[PDB]
């Protein structure tokens, strides 16, 4: 039959993809689906990972919105990753047989795929937050579906949050609350006890395997795991290994490609597929291909993945008979009292390492390889993660709140409330850049900062730089810390890439660094060969400067000048440097007599990350980043004067509310000079 969106008949392409996805579990239960859907303003919907939630049900509620009368709208599903989001659109787009970007697609932080014929939108929880910012009803869609919500992510969270109160102003909105499990908080109960739709799982049975006791190194004995399963192992079937990020999947790809061909033709090949957050779609999409064919003589032609917490639940690869589960991730950490975020690499929940077993088995019969004891899981690990809303700073959270009109911030229906503490350190931090005044209400400064889809600090930051006459030096700063790590330094030759660091260093530190790498990589027109020679990430700079466009449009939406001063004067670097202050004040470390630094108010002692360029040990130092290892690194790092702290930031540089210590001593010394009192 024909194609609704394009009047067409349906292609070869359609029927083929049409026969296979019928099959999957959730169609059997289209009719129960629907019977609630039309019945009921919310419902959730339980299904374990590969039952066909994310690319089935949202067609069905477009075709239920194109059964409507003619306020014709839109659907959105949230993904809390962008890599499920995005992948999952263009196989949507395939399914429904549409061009990705038009009837089906995505939006992602400065990555919008989407046109005006989107009646579906795949786009990450925080995404849809931003749009409530400038629509606070969410009018341009008619169903709204949080997927993955068991992952209880802090977008996930504060929009389940706005859409409860959101379908008390509108009756026309479905929203349905898809999850992998029951677990995670109960939903249905949060949503004013609506109704359930289960649909059972096809979970050939695991078989969990330990180790004695416990690993130290998993990086390497979970790739003599890797080797183990392919020559032990007699029938085909592909691999799943879940690290925490995307260094040590690069390491375990670059490992693992020269070995294990240390062996001949003999042993089976091997189709080695990395997995992580920032991977473009044309690269995504590998993991999505079929192994490599058998040897005529010898072992079976196999697939591993080397992947984060993203294949926990997030997407499926057809295929995957053995998952090698080293239990842990990069999850984030904030104590409340301390102050500090960091993403740190700590152990699962019972929860997540039961999820992450079920992936060996959605084929046939599989075998999980835990790298732990019984002891740890049984006894030692938790059941439930925490919610990310109880692991985090919640000032960009309460600044959104605050943009959507909410004022009373106690007096809302959080499903898990967060710690009171935890909610008053980001009131403070928000009154200290002037986002809020000091009944908690948003300024017009706060309103602006809020259309930014970047943390308050940044935000501060962007907007106060144009008073520095400085503004596009920092966006062009501003669009490098929000991409990732551009300096490309192999673990076989890390005094080449730091030589070719180097080339670019300000002897005030790597902020200017970051302006330095931007500015050259344009004036070489964005080449290819350029950024091998310099060891700078080519993907890293093509997207800084995407964001860096993205960033000017809303500089000009709030007609917020575009301004640079004159570079032969000195003055350049100063207000560049005194514009980091405006956004970057509480994270400032001071040089102890000694040679250690002691952040400001908070007296962690902490050292110069060793990736700085700085040549020597600035007395104080602005920092971007505070990393949790075995030692504390502030990475990122600015010299910095600190008359500026007192001028420019002097809420918190306010010395009757400040611990004793050297830095206390030089600030009395810098108050009582601009002074100038003889008393
Ligand atoms: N991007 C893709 N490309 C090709 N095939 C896919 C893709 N995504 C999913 N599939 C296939 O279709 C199925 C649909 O699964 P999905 O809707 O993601 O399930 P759930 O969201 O419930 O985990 C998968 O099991 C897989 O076999
Ligand atoms: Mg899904």
């Amino acid at each position: 039959c024909i194609n609704p969106f394009t009047n067409l008949p349906h292609t070869p392409r359609y029927y083929d993809i049409l026969k296979k996805r019928l099959q999957l579990p959730v169609w059997e239960y289209k009719d129960r689906f629907t019977d609630i859907l039309v019945r009921h303003q919310s419902f959730v919907l339980v299904g374990e990972t590969g039952s066909g939630k994310t690319t089935q049900i949202p067609q069905w509620c477009v075709e239920y919105m194109r059964s409507l009368p003619g306020p014709k709208r839109g659907v959105a599903c949230t993904q809390p990753r962008r890599v499920a989001a995005m992948s999952v659109a263009q196989r949507v787009a395939d399914e429904m047989d549409v061009m990705l970007g038009q009837e089906v697609g995505y939006s992602i932080r400065f990555e919008d795929c989407s046109s005006a014929k989107t009646i579906l939108k795949y786009m990450t929880d925080g995404m849809l937050l931003r749009e409530a910012m400038n629509d606070p009803l969410l009018e341009r869609y008619g169903v709204i579906i949080l997927d993955e919500a068991h992952e209880r992510t802090l977008a996930t969270d504060i929009l389940m949050g706005v859409l409860k109160e959101v379908v008390r102003q509108r009756s026309d909105l479905k929203v349905i609350v898809m999850s992998a499990t029951l677990d995670a908080g109960k939903f249905q109960i949060y949503f004013d006890n609506c109704p359930l739709l289960t649909i059972p799982g096809r979970t050939h049975p695991v078989e969990i395997f330990y180790t004695p006791e416990p690993e130290r190194d998993y990086l390497e004995a979970a790739i003599r795991t890797v080797i183990q399963i392919h020559m032990c192992e007699e029938e085909e079937g592909d691999l799943l290994l879940f690290l925490t990020g995307q260094e040590e999947i690069d390491e375990a790809c670059k490992r693992i490609k020269r070995e294990v061909d240390d062996l001949g033709p003999e042993v089976g090949d091997i189709k080695i597929i990395p997995l992580y957050s920032t991977l473009p779609p044309q690269q995504q999409q590998r993991i999505f291909e079929p192994p490599p064919p058998k040897k005529q003589n010898g072992a079976i032609g196999r697939k591993v993945v080397v992947s984060t917490n993203i294949a926990e639940t997030s997407l499926t690869i057809d295929g995957v008979v053995f998952v090698i589960d080293p239990g842990f991730a990069k999850q984030k950490v904030y104590n409340p009292r301390i102050r500090v975020e960091s993403l740190l690499v700590t152990a699962i929940s019972k929860a997540s390492a039961q999820q992450r077993a079920g992936r060996a088995g959605r084929t046939r019969p599989g075998k999980c390889f835990r790298l732990y004891t019984e002891k740890a899981y049984k006894t030692e690990m938790q059941d439930n993660t925490y919610p990310e809303i109880l692991r985090s700073n919640l000032g960009s959270v309460v600044l959104q709140l605050k943009k959507l009109g909410i004022d009373d911030l106690v007096h809302f229906d959080f499903m898990d409330p967060p710690a009171p503490e935890t909610l008053m350190r980001a009131l403070e931090l928000l009154n200290y850049l002037a986002a809020l005044n000091d009944d908690g209400d948003l300024t017009e400064l706060g309103s602006m900062m809020a259309e930014f889809p970047l943390d308050p600090q940044l935000a501060k930051m962007v907007i106060a730089s144009c008073d520095y006459n400085c503004s596009n030096e920092v966006l062009s700063i501003t669009a490098m810390l929000s991409v990732p790590q551009c300096f490309v330094r192999p673990t076989e030759a890390k005094k080449a890439a730091d030589e070719a660091k180097m080339r670019f260093a300000h002897i005030d530190g790597d902020h200017l660094t970051l302006l330095n790498v931007y500015h050259a990589f344009k004036q070489n027109h964005e080449s290819v060969q350029w950024c091998y020679d310099n060891f700078i990430n080519y993907r890293s700079l093509m997207s800084a400067d995407n964001v860096r466009q993205q960033l000017s449009r809303i500089m000009d939406r709030f007609n917020l000048p575009r301004r640079s001063s004159d570079f032969t004067s000195r003055d350049y670097y100063i207000n560049i440097r005194k514009a980091l202050v405006t956004g970057y004040f509480m994270q400032v470390a001071h040089l102890e007599r000694t040679g250690h630094y002691l952040t400001v108010k908070d007296n962690q002692v902490v050292q110069l990350h060793p990736s700085t360029v700085l040549d020597h040990k600035p007395e104080w130092v602005l920092y971007n980043e505070f990393v949790l290892t075995t030692k504390n690194y502030i990475r990122t790092c600015t010299d910095i004067k600190p008359e500026w702290l007192v001028k420019i930031a002097p809420q918190y540089y306010d010395m009757s509310n400040f611990p004793q210590c050297e830095a206390k001593r030089q600030l009395d010394r810098i108050i009582a000079k601009l002074q100038s009192k003889e008393y």
